[PDB]
């Protein structure tokens, strides 16, 4: 079942499997790393079957990617889509509450009913983290353990498609993908991360949702429907 045991052709959507072929061995290696963590009595989030969830929506349909740092550190929050929580989760994580405050300020929409960002993933938004696992209660605990080559490969593969792309890069780890978006079909929006620690330094007022749609329209691409129920 794990990414140690089974090939990309089974774990992810067909387009993503071909896109991530250069990091096939690296993905299996990450499988081995998580096995070794369980063997040692350390835990990881999200659940193994959710780790590559962002690549289970069609590669060919991605128009925008949102890139965070790493998954939520609290058990019951991370679901393998960056910033998303399961429909029954309340309260929202403070990062997500901050995203929803900018979402209302930018778009004029009411607060969403819940924290499930599945609609965005279904409408061509890739919900990526630079690093795809974390040890509970220890943010950035799996930084530099091999995920960066996988998320680099994903961005590089998206950018090489003969299709417009807009990247929303939230925080310092996300912004290390900026050099791979240099090509003329690609444009990056960068801001500080919506985490309480950083959000007051430029996240609030950044209007990422409306600016991504302006950037798409200007490249001849259809805008994202951001409206959550
Ligand atoms: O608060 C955070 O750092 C994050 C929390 N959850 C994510 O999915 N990505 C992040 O970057």
């Amino acid at each position: 079942a794990s990414m140690t045991a089974r090939p990309l052709s089974e774990l992810v959507e067909r387009g993503w499997a071909a896109a991530l072929e250069p990091v096939a061995d690296q993905v299996a290696h990450m499988g081995q790393f998580l096995r070794a963590e369980i063997a040692a009595g350390r835990r990881y989030l999200p659940a193994g079957s959710n780790v590559l969830r962002a690549f289970t929506f069609p590669f060919d349909n991605v128009r925008v990617l949102i890139v965070g740092q790493d998954p939520y550190p609290t058990p019951g929050h991370a679901v393998g889509l960056s910033f998303s929580v399961a429909p029954d989760v309340r309260p929202w994580p403070r990062s997500l509450a901050n995203i929803f405050d900018e979402y209302t300020a930018d778009l004029g929409y009411p607060l969403p009913s819940n924290g499930d960002l599945t609609p965005w993933a279904q409408r061509g938004v890739l919900l990526l983290n630079r690093v795809l696992t974390v040890r509970p209660s220890n943010p950035a605990s799996h930084r530099g353990k091999g995920w960066e080559a996988v998320t680099e490969c994903a961005i590089r593969a998206l950018a090489a498609r003969a299709a417009p792309l807009v990247a929303i890069l939230w925080g310092r780890d996300a912004s290390t993908l900026k050099p791979m978006l240099a090509a003329g079909n690609c444009v990056a929006i960068e801001s500080p991360h919506p985490s309480p620690l950083s959000a007051s330094r430029g996240f609030f007022g950044s209007r990422p949702f409306s600016r991504a749609n302006e950037l798409l329209v200007g490249m001849g691409a259809e805008p994202i429907d951001w409206r959550l129920p």
